[PDB]
């Protein structure tokens, strides 16, 4: 279309940042990363919605409307879900014509043991990880590129 | 009843048959699935619902509901959740008087390392896989004999 | 407030108590169960809200809801998720301020070789298996203590 789309999901938890260990997830809120995002894509003339779900389901069903909506790239961080959602993945690869970059809040390379493994990533185009908030604006800057 | 009632459940990215990859899946989409489902079972003088979900939860409740509506016989891809979905394992063992084939598409055998192993399958009656579509119908043969 | 507050969480299949295999759940079914814990804390002045769901992302939401509406207390039973659900951990984690006890009716310690490990048990306060359904009472008295 005339600009860019993108849709950036959130997983589980997420909407629960600020709320979760600062230490870990940065001092700021879930209200706070959807307006930055929202805030640098209007600077950069690139449509965005913002989602959140806990639900596995849910997050398959928003990515299934993203191959009919028009939408050109995807950034996602699935939450604990990165690490055993297959059926994700799956859908994920189901849109094969939309740009796909992973984003990690922390240094998950770093984490618990669990956290290493990301059964997403290998279906997605790109990721990013351990950059704070500021790594939802790197995806979508890759995305852009 | 006065004829036998089985319940297609199909999980996660099913409803995306046709749009993924062809030379996996086939060249047919979901719906036309379900209109083969419903014509041979008509042909067989079978009562069939076919259902799709992309949310573990919501298979879950259908298996259950399933328990209740007289239903004689599963046929169930689970998509993803085959591999991991210990709650549906679960939910389909607690329907002990209701028959269970598990149908993939594919030969999941021989695809990616983590399709190798369903963890659902061990509480079944019966399973088949990589014939296609057609895996399906003879699901409900199996049932039916 | 003036009573302590506690939500009792039970995950999938939890409700077909009693249509599962009585020798390992025992002979009475969900609503037996929801009464008695009822029964239990208006002896006890306890508040208390029984909540089961087939959904793992309803869990979570449910246990988000929890932080907003002065809960002091879950109980849950993350039924099969209890041994894959990183986002259920997660979640349960994020409520920092809300003391958790996990439990189960069976000893999860002697069943299939894929109960004997939780991934929720880490971020609760404690838990208890193997007692029956008594164990939650004996989690809320856990929580009561």
């Amino acid at each position: 279309g005339s600009h860019m789309k993108i849709l950036v999901i959130n997983g589980p938890n997420l909407n629960f940042l600020g709320i979760r260990e600062k230490n870990i997830y940065g001092n700021e809120n879930y209200e706070y990363l959807v307006n930055m995002i929202n805030e640098y894509c209007k600077s950069k003339n690139i449509e965005v919605e913002c989602y959140q779900s806990n639900h596995e389901g849910a997050i398959i069903d928003k990515i299934q409307e993203a191959y009919f909506n028009g939408t050109d790239g995807i950034v996602i961080n699935p939450g604990a879900y990165t690490h055993y959602s297959y059926a994700i993945r799956d859908a994920l690869a189901s849109v094969s014509h939309i740009k796909k970059i992973e984003v990690h809040i922390s240094n998950v390379n770093e984490r618990e043991e669990f956290r290493h493994i990301s059964v997403t990533e290998p279906v997605c185009n790109g990721q990013i990880v351990g950059q704070g908030l500021k790594g939802y604006i790197m995806a979508i800057d890759m995305l852009n590129s």
